[PDB]
């Protein structure tokens, strides 16, 4: 009786976020300037908005399970605005935390 | 090779957000030992963390979308949660649809099929 059907993020860094989430594994289709990827029945969309002129650290955190954690992290830090906060570490499950261009803490697991 | 495994929202309205997302359909378990509540639905873990009032409240960048049963009845219950308000009333579309605001100010889209 419940389905999560869409996650939407309004971003002033569309190109950086597109680059970021392509590396994670999303395949976006272009149609605000809007790009939509659909993965496992969930629609992940990115909307272009203007610089809010008071930049806040976001309340949203996301978690993904991926293959090639170390190789993915290497590619993600090549995206402008993105930085690794927790390096790939063996945990109880290899884990890394990386920041997207909007400042979301993205947790990655292999 | 890709799974979305968790959505986490850090909120200063924990009680209102818990009330809101229970009505949507999430079953939250509090931790045994931030104040944190976690629900897990279809392989995705939806967590709510209690944080303090940021003192400069921003309209959030996140919008969520859900498919539910009893759209009109759900919306009726959601506007009974403090801070929540309906911005688009239940409307027949190409698929009955409504948009409601959560206590944090996220625009939540709701559909019935």
């Amino acid at each position: 009786s419940l389905l999560i059907t869409s996650i939407t993020i309004n971003t002033s860094h569309l190109q950086g976020m597109l680059g970021f989430y392509r590396i994670i594994g999303f395949q976006f289709t272009a149609s605000s300037e809007v790009h939509r990827a659909v993965h496992n029945g969930v629609e992940f969309s990115l909307y272009s908005i203007q610089n809010p002129q008071r930049s806040q650290i976001p309340s949203l955190q996301l978690g993904f399970q991926i293959t090639d954690l170390e190789k993915t992290v290497q590619e993600l830090v090549k995206i402008p605005g993105a930085m690794c906060i927790l390096d790939p570490t063996d945990m109880p499950g290899k884990k890394a935390i990386v920041l997207d261009p909007d400042g979301h803490s993205i947790e990655l697991c292999e």
